[PDB]
């Protein structure tokens, strides 16, 4: 049983991710915070206490960041939330019972660690800056985490940011704020990553898909199936999630590691025979992902 | 039991207008044709085909238009028909039975019109270039149809086009083909409007969402659902009032008014009440609580 908290930022993926994870018999969440980054607080917010209403267990409450991004995710992409929140599947109740914590995600994330006896596991699947700032205000919260799981950074030639000022290097959830990237590798913890490249043996197939649609009679199979009709014809924050669930899906290689901060690089990962160790995960088995994330969808 | 014959343009309100026209039993379907002005044709294609495959009851056909517009709609509005595509609803079946028609949807009109022994009544819900094309190459379809109810235009000061080259006069369906209105216009046949203010009374509201979200147990009303997810409060159902006005003539008043069509410069596309003008029957004072319940009725038929 592993105690997980769970920082996220609202897009499509984040919120499929929290519905698994709230399946994952192996995974107690002690707490959920969400960030304005690849979403719109208010609707990402909503969507995640009414995803908990709906398909979680015990009584958990979800915190709102207050941070603020250097390079601010594309509009469009944004708004996607609004409409996973939209969706009749998490409104069939009528009410919203799961509560916003009283303090920022920051705030929430050293009080649910420091509050936990155990250590705690971070699954970060937006950007950094909600515990760089945990960390900046209050470091002895390193000894609470076991380690930290993340989805950012890569390790290829070019990432999927393709913006003014950037030279194409990064990965989103580290050029949105490249600077706290750079303080959560100054602490001292563990860090596994999900790169973009760690994702290749398992793209989101129309084959999957129109499986998936095929057993709509599961009610969260149907419900997988409309997050995904948004984006339509990779997974990467689910594979993270499911990292987390479970280890043995992939494998991990230990790199050195820097961050870039500033200029037309800012956001770039680089390995340095110099930085900081980091755990890259690679070679995904595609049956055991696909298959895990299909089981875990049926349990409801 | 009225003959109909409907040409869309694949926005979400197109798609569930066709789905709660196949549940109407005083209407009988005689076509369908799409015309990618709010959307992409392919999604808007295969959407209509799955949502009669699932919902419909006889056989019918999509046809495709190869209409073009002058003024085409803004990308993103136009992506709406790909996310109604991928429903798991409409893909569960795994097949798509329903055939796209041989012929380009302005031919398809015809020979349908022509084909069939009554009266048709048509209804559009996009432009009407797929109609004007229609009547330019065989005019005597003017015999063949009862009317056309439609979806356009708007006799308020402002509209809801916000483009370059636009005085902010006109309303989306008749700026797309300005031309095509003017054409329809001169045809000798009767018009019932849907303006941008007819439907004043009937705005989508989140109590309506919520509340069809709460009958979700009903997989038509689960399904209206998804479809207005995709639309979401951050609205009028344009498209569905002349669907149901269609179905339900009784659900609104109409006052009949003399109108004119701009067909170039800054103002194209804008309509106009001049005394000199054809005659349009102008739909106002929706009655809310019928229209929401109507097609809620109908939304639960399945
Ligand atoms: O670059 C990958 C990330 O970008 C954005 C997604 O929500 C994801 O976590
Ligand atoms: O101008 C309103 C129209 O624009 C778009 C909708 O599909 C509707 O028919
Ligand atoms: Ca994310
Ligand atoms: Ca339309």
């Amino acid at each position: 049983m592993k105690k997980v908290y769970f920082n996220h930022d609202g897009g499509v993926d984040d919120l499929v991710s929290l519905f698994l994870l709230l399946q994952m018999d192996n995974v107690e969440l002690t707490g959920v915070s969400v960030i304005p980054a690849d979403c719109y607080l208010e609707p990402a917010m909503s969507a995640s206490r009414k995803i908990i209403d709906r398909f979680g267990k015990n009584t958990i409450e979800v915190a709102a960041s207050n941070s603020r991004g250097k390079n601010p995710f594309p509009k469009d992409w944004r708004m996607h939330a609004f409409y996973v929140d939209a969706l009749p599947i998490l409104n069939e109740s009528g009410k919203v019972v799961t509560h916003v914590a009283a303090k920022p995600a920051h705030h929430h994330l050293i009080e649910t660690l420091l509050q936990t006896e155990e250590k705690t596991t971070l699954l970060f699947t937006g950007p950094l800056t909600d515990l760089a700032r945990a960390l900046y205000e209050a470091p002895i919260i390193e000894n609470k985490i076991k380690r930290l799981v993340w989805m950012g950074g890569t390790f290829r030639t070019a990432g999927n940011v393709h913006e003014p000022e950037h030279d194409g290097t990064a990965e989103w959830n580290s050029f949105w704020d490249p600077e706290a990237v750079a303080r959560v590798w100054e602490a001292n913890i563990e860090i596994d990553l999900i790169t973009l490249e760690s994702t290749n043996q398992v793209p989101l197939t129309i084959d999957i898909r129109e499986q998936w649609a095929k057993e709509r009679k599961y009610i969260g199979i149907d419900f997988l199936g409309q997050c995904y009709a948004i984006v339509p014809p990779y997974l990467w924050d689910v594979l993270t999630a499911a990292f987390v669930g479970k280890a043995d899906l992939a494998k991990v290689q230990t790199i050195n590691s820097i961050v870039h901060t500033y200029g037309p690089s800012q956001g770039r990962t680089v390995e340095t025979d110099d930085g900081r160790p980091v755990h890259v995960v690679y070679d995904v088995n595609h049956d055991r992902f696909f298959d895990y994330i299909t089981r875990l969808a049926k349990k409801v």
